[PDB]
């Protein structure tokens, strides 16, 4: 795990829009609680670049890749003390047995961004303002 001078983790995560039109995104389910739902990401590896670190934690936990878009922002979540870059990502390639469906039975999902946004408030409401 890395972390920045303040000592918040630092990870990154990618919006994976079925299209351009931006109007569906894949989440997954929670590692600890599979019954709710969360943006991809993890991580970043030290010197990891956090575009890089982005990509490659959506591929291990959704098992998707794409062509990466804009960095949407960087998010602190105050109460667990970390800082996510959130990228745009488009969807092209849909892999099934990906790493945490093998490992961890993680489920996927595409969502409205509308329901994206309901699903996340209760538990990760700083992820619902991902999409604000
Ligand atoms: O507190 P939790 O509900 O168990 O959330 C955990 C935890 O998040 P916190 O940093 O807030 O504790 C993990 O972070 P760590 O304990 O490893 O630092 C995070 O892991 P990542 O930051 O690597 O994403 C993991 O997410 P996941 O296991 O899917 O990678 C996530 O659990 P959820 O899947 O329920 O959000
Ligand atoms: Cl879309
Ligand atoms: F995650
Ligand atoms: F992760
Ligand atoms: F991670
Ligand atoms: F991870
Ligand atoms: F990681
Ligand atoms: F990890
Ligand atoms: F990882
Ligand atoms: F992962
Ligand atoms: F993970
Ligand atoms: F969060
Ligand atoms: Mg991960
Ligand atoms: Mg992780
Ligand atoms: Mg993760
Ligand atoms: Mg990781």
């Amino acid at each position: 795990r890395t972390y920045d001078g303040d000592g918040y983790k630092k990870r990154a995560a990618c919006l994976c829009f079925r299209s351009e039109s931006e109007e569906e995104v894949l989440l997954v389910s929670s590692s600890r609680h599979p019954d709710r739902w969360i943006v991809p990401g993890g991580g970043m590896e030290p010197e990891e670049e956090p575009s890089v670190a982005a990509v490659r934690e959506v591929c291990e936990e959704a098992g998707v890749k794409g062509t990466l878009g804009r960095l949407v922002g960087i998010f602190e979540n105050q109460e667990r003390k970390h800082r996510t870059y959130v990228y745009v990502l488009i969807v092209t390639e849909v892999l099934e047995d990906w790493e945490d469906s093998v490992n961890i039975g993680r489920k996927r999902e595409w969502f409205k961004i509308e329901d994206a946004i309901k699903v996340l408030q209760y538990h990760k409401p700083v992820q619902a303002s991902y999409f604000e």
